[PDB]
């Protein structure tokens, strides 16, 4: 018996959750991969931001620490492509996520890292961790050719096609190859899939709608060459290149229109080019280990121009038609060693660093100008830079000890060296016991690390209001990067108890997060700018601030039932007791109270596999407060009502070679629509809770032939 790394001995962790290459056979997503994860104990499908601006654009969130705090892998290196896109004064980005880089059907597993165990992953890991592992090559030369395809029961509701297939295995003695190519489709949602459902809308703003989904265009290919140098010495090399084109069907930040707008309804109005370079080396010694990597991604964001503020803000600028570029250069570097160390306890230490560069041109969004608010001192009001970079150098050491056998601890130290915000030290610290063959109580603790983004961090980064969104005053004010910012943490605590014996299984998780200085927009002047136009004049001057305390609490339950042995029950459960911003008492992330997933698995045949299944989802509250920190009142006060999600579906093995799945999601049809933003602005009421539709009833099919 030798021990396994750290890195892989906390993926038995009380918050990792793994889904397979065969779960997502038989639970195919229409296209983002979010679709399935959001299924995992402790993960919800949740907007950007509590205010519900691009409230659609729903993404991966783990316990309730909003989806700016998952860090998405895939094969272990980093995905930072929705960093192009501007982050605006209520956290909002007009991003759809990070989740929708992979096909699915060249997904070999996804590994959810929630919490504590999280930690170790470094910047981004607050909330936790994605990793979503693709299939690589054998012995034999293996490949496949996967369809899929869905048809909403309503006409108005996005269709989604898809074909990808794989090839792979080697081409020399020492050379082997794995490519894979992509094309996808998830159509939009119609323009007025939301009519009859929004918030009351008044004067001006009579006859808007808040939009539905927007669409997507994926073209995929990916191509890995693998040489084995020697016995001892494994080297990689893997390029990417993803194009994702929108269907826009009339998204704005505010949810008003023009013609503009009304002109793009259909048409590709954003598009993201991502290419991925890396070179892997992997080494397997007489004394453990070895992994090192760079990767280069670079993100072009390209979409059509927009405004910042007075009623240019988040639609398209008729005055200013034509397409910006947005480009985010990304480099991560990596090295690591894996010793067992063999005298005193049988353990495992890892030792390692990381370096990364962050370099993000943007021309859009430093371009607020201080003509009618005042000037700011120490900004320019004209031709100011495009360019932000940071940079994090990191070193961690980690141990995984067998104290005695049924036992294992796992300290870690990572140390953070940020070029502008300074050094983090994150502690971390799982382990496991087994009280008797059957139970097992698991344990864990450690500090995670967000650095700011590059939009928070930029004092060139400049937002104006006339009043609307000032906190504490209705009179105009700007909204200020801040580069002397503190990084986030957050002390991530798990505490599980898990019986588990011949595939039953019983088990109860409870987690706290204590969030320690979150970014956000700030809640009181440091300083007024001077001069301007009229009553907008000596605007008052906000800045990023670091919020002191927030938390998020709650459990995580599992039960996993045989009921004969072709025939599994599976079942988790997730309760939220809190989720709040401690300087406010706002929400932090609006998340269902509770989600409750089972599924019913049944091997009818050797080639027949049919499933069923169910998601309860809780009740959903919005925002208490709105920009100016008052009370609010009206549909801004909606909450959502309980529902469930019912679906049925299975595959059928025509042979070794091919196999067709068929099925239905939302069985019962229960819809949901968007009806606007959290609070209302001059002419739009709010509407609450009510930021996303929920899409009905979906029959699909997929056929996969592979050998």
């Amino acid at each position: 018996t030798v021990v396994a790394t750290a890195q892989e001995e906390t993926k038995q962790a009380p918050g990792v959750s793994i889904i397979t290459a065969e779960d997502i056979a038989k639970r195919p997503p229409s296209n983002d991969l979010s679709q399935i994860i959001r299924t995992m104990p402790g993960v919800n499908l949740t907007g950007n931001s509590s205010s519900g601006q691009r409230g659609n654009n729903r993404q991966i969130d783990i316990r309730g620490m909003g989806p700016e705090n998952t860090l998405i892998l895939v094969d272990g290196k980093p995905v930072s492509s929705r960093n192009s896109v501007r982050y605006g004064w209520r956290g909002e980005r007009d991003s759809r996520g990070d989740t929708n880089w992979v096909p699915a059907d060249q997904v070999e597993r996804i590994e959810v890292i929630r919490g504590p165990a999280a930690a170790r992953y470094g910047n981004g890991a607050a909330g936790g961790v994605v990793n979503i592992i693709t299939k690589q090559a054998g012995a034999e030369t293996h490949g496949n050719l996967s369809v899929y395809s869905n048809f909403p029961q309503h006409k108005a509701e996005g269709a989604s096609e898809r074909m990808s297939f794989g090839l792979n295995g080697p081409l020399t003695e020492n050379l082997s190859y794995r490519v894979y190519g992509n094309i996808a489709k998830t159509d939009s949602d119609d323009w007025d899939i939301n009519a009859g459902h929004e918030s009351n809308r008044t004067g001006k703003q009579a006859g808007t709608l808040p939009a539905g989904r927007e669409g997507v265009r994926n073209k995929d290919i990916d191509g890995l060459l693998s040489w084995r140098l020697t016995p001892e010495q494994t080297l990689e090399f893997e390029a990417g290149f993803s194009r994702q084109g929108n269907i826009y069907t009339g998204d704005t930040q505010n949810t008003n229109s023009n013609n503009y707008v009304k002109q793009m309804l259909g048409h590709e109005t954003n598009r993201m080019y991502r290419e991925t370079y890396s070179v892997t080396h992997r080494g397997e010694w007489d004394f453990g280990s070895s992994l090192a990597y760079l990767q280069y991604e670079k993100t072009r964001n390209s979409r059509i121009n927009e405004g910042l503020a007075v009623g240019t803000e988040g639609i398209f600028d008729p005055n200013n038609a034509g397409f910006y570029t947005a480009t985010l250069r990304d480099l991560t570097a990596h090295g690591e060693v894996n010793l067992p160390l063999h005298l005193g306890y049988e353990q495992t230490l890892t030792l390692g660093s990381e370096w990364t560069e962050q370099k993000l041109d943007d021309p859009s969004s430093n371009t607020q100008n201080t003509e009618e608010g005042g000037s700011i001192p120490g900004l320019a009001g004209k031709n100011r830079s495009s360019s932000s970079s940071a940079r994090i150098f990191s070193l961690f050491a980690e141990d995984n000890i067998e104290l005695m056998p049924g036992t294992m601890l796992t300290p870690g130290l990572r140390w953070d060296h940020h070029d502008i915000v300074g050094d983090n030290w994150s502690p971390s610290l799982n382990l496991s016991h087994a009280l008797t063959e059957r139970v097992t109580l698991k344990a864990g603790i450690a500090r995670a690390y967000k650095a700011p983004n590059l939009y928070q961090l930029n004092p060139d980064y400049l937002l104006y209001s006339r009043g609307q969104g000032c906190y504490g005053q209705s009179t105009s004010c700007y909204l200020r990067g801040n580069d002397g910012l503190k990084a986030e943490t957050s002390v991530n605590k798990e505490l599980g108890i898990e019986y588990s014996h011949d595939g039953l299984v019983a088990g109860l998780t409870y987690f706290r997060n204590d969030y320690k200085n979150k970014i956000e927009s700030g809640l009181s002047p440091v300083d007024h700018a001077s001069g301007g136009k009229g009553d907008y004049a000596n605007a008052a001057i906000y800045q990023w601030e670091n919020v002191p305390k927030a938390v998020v609490e709650g459990l995580e339950g599992t039960l996993t039932l045989p009921l004969a042995d072709g025939l599994k029950w599976s079942n988790n459960l997730t309760y939220m007791l809190q989720s709040k911003n401690k300087e406010t008492g706002d929400v932090l992330s609006v998340t269902p109270r509770y989600t409750l997933n089972s599924m019913l698995d049944w091997q009818a045949t050797d080639d027949l596999s049919l499933q069923a299944t169910v998601t309860w989802y809780g009740k959903q509250k919005p925002k208490k407060y709105d920009y100016h920190g008052d009370r609010v009142t009206g549909s801004a006060n909606d909450q959502l009502s309980p529902y469930a999600i019912a679906g049925l579906g299975g595959t059928y093995r025509l042979s070794k070679n091919l196999s067709l799945g068929a099925g239905v999601d939302n069985l019962f049809d229960k819809r949901l629509f968007r009806a606007g933003n959290a609070q209302g602005v001059v002419g739009i009421d709010g509407a609450g809770a009510a930021t996303y539709n929920e899409p009905g009833r979906t029959f699909y099919t997929s056929l996969t032939a592979s050998f």
